[PDB]
């Protein structure tokens, strides 16, 4: 697929707001994911044991991971499609080391869209949510293709 420049503009415009508070958006998105699809919290050996949202909010580890995720995703979105090199290392560790199914990446894409919408309603109308969705779908289609080349396709 190929996003038009106007769609990338809408995606990078709302992402610039996310970047004013990366750690906070990171926390929100992961808790959103773990509350919605708790089985995903099992993939994290570091803080699998967290029982409640309050515990999750107080975990420094969870907040660092959220920043690592968002920093890596933002470097991929900024490429505007030319992300081949950033994807490789990412696909290899999630398919071989952590064993993350494509399905789970759909769940987090869903959590990212939920949070942008709640935090940024003015910059996240229907056209901007459509563009973000296109950008995340593109990301998942290329990572799934790389999983396949790596022998995992989950
Ligand atoms: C926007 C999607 C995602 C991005 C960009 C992302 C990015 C990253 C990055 C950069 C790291 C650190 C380096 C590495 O291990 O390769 C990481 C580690 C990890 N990721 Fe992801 N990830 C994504 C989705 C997920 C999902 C959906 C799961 C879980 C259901 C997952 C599970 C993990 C685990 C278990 C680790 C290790 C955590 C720790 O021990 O430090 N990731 N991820």
């Amino acid at each position: 697929m190929v996003l038009s420049e106007g769609e990338w503009q809408l995606v990078l415009h709302v992402w610039a707001k996310v970047e004013a508070d990366v750690a906070g958006h990171g926390q929100d998105i992961l808790i959103r994911l773990f509350k919605s699809h708790p089985e995903t919290l099992e993939k994290f050996d570091r803080f699998k044991h967290l029982k409640t949202e309050a515990e999750m909010k107080a975990s420094e580890d969870l907040k660092k991971t959220g920043v690592t995720v968002l920093t890596a995703l933002g470097a991929i979105l900024k490429k505007k499609g030319h992300h081949e090199a950033e994807l490789k290392p990412l696909a290899q560790s999630h398919a071989t080391k952590h064993k993350i199914p494509i399905k789970y990446l759909e769940f987090i894409s869903e959590a990212i869209i939920h949070v942008l919408h709640s935090r940024h309603p003015g910059n996240f109308g229907a056209d901007a949510q459509g563009a973000m969705n296109k950008a995340l779908e593109l990301f998942r289609k290329d990572i799934a293709a790389k999983y396949k080349e790596l022998g995992y396709q989950g």
